């Protein structure tokens, strides 16, 4: 459901 | 659902 | 459903 | 921002 | 941003 | 986010 | 579907 | 499915 | 499913 | 008295 | 009073 | 009263 | 929001 | 938003 | 939010 | 109802 | 009933 | 009933 | 000197 | 100097 | 000075 | 709000 | 808002 | 609020 | 009364 | 009374 | 009453 | 510089 | 630098 | 150089 | 601001 | 600010 | 502030 | 270089 | 290089 | 190099 | 508020 | 505001 | 506030 | 890339 | 890359 | 990459 | 003074 | 006197 | 006096 990448 | 990339 | 990039 | 009902 | 009522 | 009901 | 009654 | 009553 | 009742 | 939905 | 749904 | 679902 | 006074 | 005074 | 005085 | 004096 | 003096 | 005085 | 209601 | 009624 | 009611 | 320099 | 200053 | 300088 | 000198 | 000097 | 002064 | 009364 | 006076 | 009143 | 992607 | 994505 | 991905 | 497919 | 596949 | 699939 | 640099 | 360069 | 740099 | 002077 | 003087 | 003075 | 060179 | 080089 | 150099 979540993927986030910085 | 979610995927941000900065 | 979001994909965004900066 | 995502909101769902179903 | 996106919304969803189904 | 992400908010869901059912 | 939503059913909504008062 | 929803249902509300009151 | 659900119901909400009073 | 509110009832809202999104 | 109050209901809110999300 | 107060009643909240999300 | 709700405010009574009575 | 309601607001009641009586 | 509810707020009473009677 | 309200009364209010000064 | 409410009475405010001064 | 409520009564303020000073 | 300030007196508010709601 | 201050009264506030909500 | 200060009076404040809710 | 006040503010009071005398 | 009341400001004084005298 | 109240500020007060003599 | 308020005197102010520079 | 307020005096301020520099 | 108040004095500043430098 | 800075100099400020209210 | 600062005087401030409230 | 800081010099504060209220 | 500044933004880069390449 | 900067961001990069290479 | 910097962020970076490669 | 950037490639994003779905 | 950025790659992203669904 | 990054790579994601789902 | 004062900035300075010399 | 007060801004200074010099 | 100041800040300063020499 | 980021010079700033106040 | 940041340089910033205040 | 990050040098900041104040 | 200021001098600044890149 | 401030300078910066790079 | 300042000197930044890289």
């Amino acid at each position: 459901k979540i993927i986030i990448l910085k």
